[PDB]
C-alpha cells in the first residue's frame, strides 16, 4: 500500500490569466490548455491574484469580476486552486511580455514619500513592493501597508467564500515582498544586477535607517552605521572587506547588521501571517510563504547573495530554521524552489549549491513541523528536471507499506504554456506526474484540511532565533530517485 507516497502537482497559470486590464479574456484557451493537464492527472492549478489588478481604482474599490470568472472556470474543470495573495508588481524587466503595478492611487504617495519604497545606498527606489518599514505606518489614505493588505484578503475570502467552502481554493499563499517572495530586491536585474552577482542590502529608506538607529541605540552603540565596505551589485564576495573569507561579516557590528536586516524580514513575516490567519480562520485551507531559492554564492563562507536578500545563513547559523520556526505558530507551511536543479548544471564561478540549499531549507521546515512545497525555479522540460523534482519531492523514495518518512505536501510547476502540452514536453511531463502520484490515479481527496486554527502565541524574535544554532546536518537524501520517469 503506497498511497502515503503520493505527492500533488499543481501548475502555475500563465502571467496573463487575466489580462492586465483585469478582463477575462483567454477562457477559451485556458479550458483547452486544462483539458490536457486533467489528462494528465494535475490536482490543481496556482495563480497570482494581482493587488494592482483588483484594488487598481482607489481605496477599498475591490474589482472581483475577472478572478471570479476564473476560479468558476478552475472550478468547471474539477481542478484545485492555491491562490496567491499578489502585493507586488509583474514584470519591468528587459523583456517581460506581462507588466502589471502595484496601485497607481498607491505609488502616488511615493511622489511627497518616496521612502515608501525599498532604496539602496545609491538611493535607487524599487517600485515593485513597499518597504516592511511602512507595514505599521498610516501613510495610505490613511491605512497602513499591513493594513491594506488584511483589507484585501478580507475582501477576497467574502467574495470568494463559495469556491473556499466548496473545496476549490485549498492553499493561500501570502506574498511578502518583491515576486512574491518574503525578501528584499537585492538582486534587481534590469537595473544594475547580473547573476551572480552579490547583490546589495537594500535598507535605506528613512522608515528602516530610523529603526535601525533604534536598534543600536537599544544596545549602547548610537554611533553604529550600515557597512560601508560591501562593494556593489556585481562584486563578488573577495572584491569586498566584508563579504571575503575571514571579512567583516564576522565582526559583532557585522552580525549586528545582520541579525537586524534578517529579522525585520521574519518580523514583516509574522505580522502579516498573523492577519492572514484571522482572516482566514476556520476555514479548510493551507497558508503559505515564498522563499527565493538563492543558490549562488552558497558554497563560500560569507553566503554573500543569501545576505543581501535577507537570509542570514552561515555554517555555523541556519538562517531558514529561524524562519520556519516563526511560521510554527501560523501552522503556515513553506513554499520553496530550485527542486529541478543539479548542482552540476550551474556555473563555476557563480559557487552556487541548489541541491544542498533545497535538503536545508526542506530540512529545516520538517524540524518545525512544517509542511513543506517546492517549485522549479527556471523553465524544464527534460526528464533530468522530473527526475531531479522526484528525488526532492521524496527523499527517502518510496515507503511500500505507509506514509514515507519525509516527503513534500506538493509541488508547483512554473508554468502552464501551449508549449508544455505538446509533443514530447507534453509526454514528459504526464509521465512526472504519474511518478509523482506512487504510478496511483488523481485522488481528489487527498491531503484533506482541518479548519484552521487561531496562530499561537506570538513569540519574540529572541524565541525564533534559538533556532539558528546549534546548525544541523540535513536529512539524508537519496542520489537518484527510485521512481524514475524514464
Ligand atoms: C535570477 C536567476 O539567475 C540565475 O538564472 C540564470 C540561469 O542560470 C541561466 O541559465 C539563464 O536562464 C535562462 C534559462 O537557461 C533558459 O532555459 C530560459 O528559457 O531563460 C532563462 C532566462 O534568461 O539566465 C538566468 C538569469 O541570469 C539563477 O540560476 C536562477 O536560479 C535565478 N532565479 C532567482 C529569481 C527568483 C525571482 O525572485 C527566485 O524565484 C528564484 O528562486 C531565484 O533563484
Amino acid at each position: 500500500n503506497v498511497k502515503g507516497n503520493y505527492v500533488q502537482v499543481y501548475v502555475m497559470l500563465p502571467l496573463d490569466a487575466v489580462s492586465v486590464n483585469n478582463r477575462f479574456e483567454k477562457g477559451d484557451e485556458l479550458r483547452a490548455q486544462l483539458r490536457k493537464l486533467v489528462e494528465a492527472g494535475v490536482d490543481g492549478v496556482m495563480v497570482d491574484v494581482w493587488w494592482g489588478l483588483v484594488e487598481g481604482k482607489g481605496p477599498k474599490a475591490y474589482d472581483w469580476s475577472a478572478y471570479k470568472q476564473l476560479f468558476e472556470l478552475v472550478q468547471k474543470a474539477g481542478l484545485k486552486l492555491q491562490a496567491i495573495m499578489s502585493f507586488h508588481q509583474c514584470g519591468g524587466n528587459v523583456g517581460d511580455a506581462v507588466n502589471i503595478p502595484i496601485p497607481q492611487w498607491v505609488r502616488d504617495v511615493g511622489t511627497r514619500d518616496p521612502d515608501i519604497f525599498y532604496t539602496d545606498g545609491h538611493g535607487t527606489r524599487n517600485i515593485e513592493y513597499l518597504t516592511l518599514g511602512v507595514d505599521n505606518q498610516p501613510l495610505f489614505h490613511g491605512r497602513s501597508a499591513v493594513q491594506m493588505y488584511a483589507d484585501y484578503m478580507t475582501s477576497f475570502r467574502e467574495n470568494m467564500k463559495e469556491f473556499l467552502d466548496a473545496g476549490v481554493i485549498v492553499d493561500i499563499e501570502v506574498g511578502l515582498g518583491p515576486a512574491g517572495e518574503m525578501r528584499y530586491p537585492s538582486y534587481p536585474q534590469s537595473h544594475g544586477w547580473s547573476f551572480p552577482g552579490i547583490g546589495e542590502f537594500i535598507c535605506y529608506d528613512k522608515y528602516l535607517q530610523a529603526d535601525f538607529k533604534a536598534a543600536a541605540a537599544a544596545v549602547g552603540h548610537p554611533e553604529w552605521e550600515f557597512p560601508n565596505d560591501v562593494g556593489q551589485y556585481n562584486d563578488t564576495p573577495e572584491r569586498t572587506q566584508f563579504f571575503r573569507d575571514n571579512g567583516t561579516y564576522l565582526s559583532e557590528k557585522g552580525r549586528f547588521f545582520l541579525a537586524w536586516y534578517s529579522n525585520n524580514l521574519i518580523k514583516h513575516g509574522d505580522r502579516i501571517l498573523d492577519e492572514a490567519n484571522k482572516v482566514f480562520l476556520g476555514y479548510k485551507v493551507q497558508l503559505a510563504i515564498k522563499i527565493s531559492g538563492i543558490h549562488w554564492w552558497y558554497k563560500v563562507p560569507s553566503h554573500a547573495a543569501e545576505l543581501t536578500a535577507g537570509y542570514y545563513n552561515l555554517h555555523d547559523r541556519d538562517g531558514y530554521r529561524t524562519i520556519a520556526r516563526m511560521l510554527k505558530r501560523h501552522r503556515a507551511s513553506i513554499n520553496f524552489t530550485c527542486a529541478e536543479m543539479r548542482d552540476s548544471e550551474q556555473s563555476s564561478q557563480a559557487m552556487s549549491a541548489p541541491e544542498e540549499l533545497v535538503q536545508q531549507v526542506l530540512s529545516a521546515g520538517w524540524r518545525e513541523g512544517l509542511n513543506v512545497a517546492c517549485e522549479n525555479a527556471l523553465p524544464r522540460y527534460d526528464p533530468t528536471a522530473y527526475n531531479t523534482i522526484l528525488r526532492n519531492a521524496r527523499p527517502h523514495g518510496i515507503n511500500q507499506s505507509g506514509p514515507p518518512e519525509h516527503k513534500l505536501f506538493g509541488f508547483t510547476y512554473l508554468r502552464l504554456s501551449n508549449q508544455l502540452v505538446e509533443g514530447q514536453n507534453y509526454a514528459n511531463f504526464k509521465t512526472f506526474v504519474d511518478r509523482m502520484h506512487a504510478n496511483l490515479p488523481r485522488d481528489p481527496y487527498v491531503d484533506p484540511m482541518a479548519p484552521l486554527p487561531r496562530s499561537g502565541p506570538e513569540i519574540s524574535i529572541e524565541m525564533i532565533l534559538q533556532a539558528a544554532q546549534p546548525k544541523l546536518q540535513p536529512f539524508p537524501f537519496q542520489e537518484h530517485t527510485d521512481l524514475p520517469v524514464g
